[PDB]
């Protein structure tokens, strides 16, 4: 339902095809300069963006008050384009969903939404031998290529997607926080 309608128009607004030397990623632009990407992705001094190279102006990985891993990287980047601010849109707490949908955008996977319904608190997660906490899950064969796909709700921007066992699908959550100036 609305789910759906909010999703497309954060697709075209903030939502853009990256590609890093770790391959090909969906990256969240948060607001103006400040853009979100899982953090295997590893971006560099530059990054393809939507088929130019564009050069990052700084980078951190982010961690919880205890210091876990939480698979999410900001970066600030040296760009003209100034995103609109979204984080409204973003939970002050880590928030689960009952109608969610997977928006995923690269060049390999272009501008798709895929509903995977429940997504439900998991905490924990071991992704692949790495730590990482604060994710939740989902029951849908998400797939290679989809990681930085932006998990949304009704008004509700909530997570970015991390990995999955072929089964299940997991997110690092969205805090307002993480945004802060
Ligand atoms: C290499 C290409 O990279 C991508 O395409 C990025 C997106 C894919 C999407 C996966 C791809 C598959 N189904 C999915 O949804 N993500 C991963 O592959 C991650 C690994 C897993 O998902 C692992 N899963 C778990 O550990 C796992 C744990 C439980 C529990 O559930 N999943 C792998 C075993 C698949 C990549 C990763 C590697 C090292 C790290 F430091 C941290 C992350």
């Amino acid at each position: 339902g609305p789910s759906l309608d909010f999703a497309l128009s954060l697709l075209r607004r903030n939502v853009r095809q990256v590609q890093t030397d770790q391959g090909h990623f969906t990256m969240l632009g948060v607001r103006d300069r400040l853009a979100v990407l899982p953090r295997h992705s590893q971006p560099g001094k530059t990054i393809w963006i939507e088929h130019k190279l564009v050069n990052v102006l700084d980078a951190v990985e982010l961690v919880d008050e205890q210091g876990v891993n939480l698979e999410l990287t900001l970066i600030t980047l040296d760009t003209n384009e100034k995103f609109r601010d979204i984080t409204k849109f973003i939970p002050e707490n880590i928030s689960t969903a009952s109608d969610a949908t997977l928006v995923i955008n690269t060049e390999h996977m272009p501008s798709m939404f895929v509903p995977v319904g429940d997504v439900v608190q998991y905490g924990f997660l071991n992704l692949s031998g790495k730590p990482t906490g604060r994710t939740m899950m989902y029951n849908f064969p998400t797939k290679a290529g989809q990681c930085g796909g932006v998990v949304t709700s009704v008004g509700k921007i909530i997570g970015i997607h991390i990995g999955g066992n072929g089964r299940q699908g997991f997110c690092a959550g969205l805090k307002r926080s993480y945004f802060a100036s």
